[PDB]
């Protein structure tokens, strides 16, 4: 067999099993031969293991000749602008997202942060390590303390005029990963008052694991809001690059409608530009960013995907419903502190609340919200929805999974890339009635 932790994008498993501190080194030697010349940044989560796991890559990468840039306990995205910023050959973040307690994993890039993947290097990479039964060499190369976040910090108020900001009361959920302490961080430079719900950094997760699609953990962030009158509220994931977004009403606002939404806020200081969408659900960014004389461009989901179509467009924006924001002047990364910077921003100068500024959408193109099954038989399943709409002729595009379109209605079927699941998505032209029943529809034949 082969190491069940390396994913089609990333490392993760469960310690010390499917991944310990041997594993590591051994990735870190891996990950030297596989990069062009240059250092490496390493960052870490705050997972109980995580100094450990980073440590022995540092160690494998050192005993490789790689000088290791260590940037410390911080978000995902940071290993992504460092590794850019500073010219770095490749960077890990050693980091589990939102995943259990007994759970952790690495995220890997090279230059200019670009990812490495299963078929980019990352199978390599687990081959190699598979096959390496060499003795561990000793460092040949240093490590250096890294931990400055001033041009981290200055890049994300760069997107936004810091003279129009008013004080906005935000609640901020970073569900005890490491958010925080980049908004506390970044609290001297802005107006806003901050309501810090489960701030502290703790790897114990003493509130749950840092998942804000728990239903129990997203009302943790709604209660604040409405207890408190705040504009809105911010929680993310344990490594923060995924941000979820809550009005005033306390409402969890679906991640499509952020797209459509953070899209116009980038084109207003980049007209014309392109913007990267996935296909789970596409009408309501494609008429947002048209009529805000941007490009929409359909790219299949996956921030490996997502961003290579970025940047082969010089695309300003993309963005998934699944919560990532992808920005050029970011390394082409995602970031879960741009978004709320800017949603800050358009509610400061527009003058209109986060549940005004989604309304209209949101009714004019409501959707399912995503809607995942685990059946006996993918391929079956997915074949009998498919026979059961043929005699309506959709129009149907592959891109990722099938994409079925009947005209007031659509819907998009796919394989997971992360879990053993299909994800179904529906969304109509402002008919929450064949919403429902289509979903319904849908549903049912899946579950045959
Ligand atoms: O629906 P999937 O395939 O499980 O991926 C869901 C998400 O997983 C990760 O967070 C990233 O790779 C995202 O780009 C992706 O959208
Ligand atoms: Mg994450």
């Amino acid at each position: 067999m082969t190491l069940p932790a390396f994913k089609a994008y990333d490392i993760r498993g469960r310690v010390p099993d499917e991944l310990n501190e041997d594993l590591a080194r051994r990735i870190g030697v891996a990950l030297a031969a596989q990069l062009d010349q240059g250092p490496v940044v390493l960052g870490h989560d705050v997972r109980l293991a995580s100094p450990a796991l980073q440590e022995a890559l540092s160690a494998g990468l050192r005993a490789s000749g790689r000088d290791v840039i260590d940037i410390g306990l911080c978000g995902t995205e940071e290993v992504y602008f460092q590794t850019d910023y500073l010219k770095a050959a490749g960077g890990v973040m050693v980091t589990a997202s939102h995943n259990p307690m007994d759970y952790n994993g690495m995220k890997l890039v090279r230059e200019q942060a670009r990812p490495i993947s299963s078929d980019t290097g990352l199978f390599a990479i687990r081959d190699t390590v598979a096959a390496d039964t060499a003795a561990p060499g000793e460092p040949t190369a240093s490590e250096q303390s890294r931990t400055d976040k001033t041009a981290y910090l200055e890049h994300l108020l760069s997107y936004v005029d810091r003279s129009t900001l008013k004080p906005l009361k935000l609640v901020v959920n970073a569900g005890n990963g490491g958010a925080g302490l980049i908004v506390d961080l970044l609290a001297p430079h802005l107006p806003f008052e901050f309501v810090r719900v489960f701030h502290e950094p703790d790897g114990n997760f003493p509130n749950g694991i840092p998942n804000p699609l728990l239903p129990e953990n997203r009302d943790a962030t709604a209660k604040a809001v409405k207890d408190n009158g705040a504009d809105f509220g911010i929680a993310w994931d344990g490594d923060f690059d995924r941000c979820f977004f809550f009005d005033h009403t306390g409402r969890f606002i679906e991640g499509y409608y952020l797209v459509g939404l953070l899209a116009q806020a980038i084109l207003a200081k980049q007209p014309g530009g392109k913007v990267v969408h996935d296909p789970r659900l596409t009408w309501n960014t494609v008429e947002q960013v048209e009529e805000a004389g941007g490009i929409p461009v359909l790219c299949k989901s996956g921030h490996a995907f997502i961003k290579e179509k970025m940047r082969s467009e010089n695309a300003v924006y993309g963005g998934e419903m699944s919560a990532h924001h992808y920005f050029r002047e970011f390394a082409y990364a995602d970031s879960g502190m741009i978004p709320w910077l800017l949603i800050a921003e358009l509610v400061s100068q527009s003058g209109r609340s986060l549940a005004d500024l989604v309304e209209a959408r949101m009714q004019k193109f409501p959707c399912s919200g995503e809607i995942n099954f685990k059946v006996a038989d993918a391929k079956a399943s997915v074949a009998r929805v498919m026979e059961h709409y043929a005699s309506l002729s959709p129009e149907l595009d592959y891109t990722d999974g099938i994409s079925a379109d009947f005209g007031q209605w659509r819907f998009n079927l796919r394989s997971s890339n992360t879990e053993p699941l299909l994800r179904l998505n529906v969304e109509t032209r402002g008919d929450a009635a064949l919403l429902e029943t289509r979903t319904q529809e849908i549903s049912n034949l899946l579950r045959g």
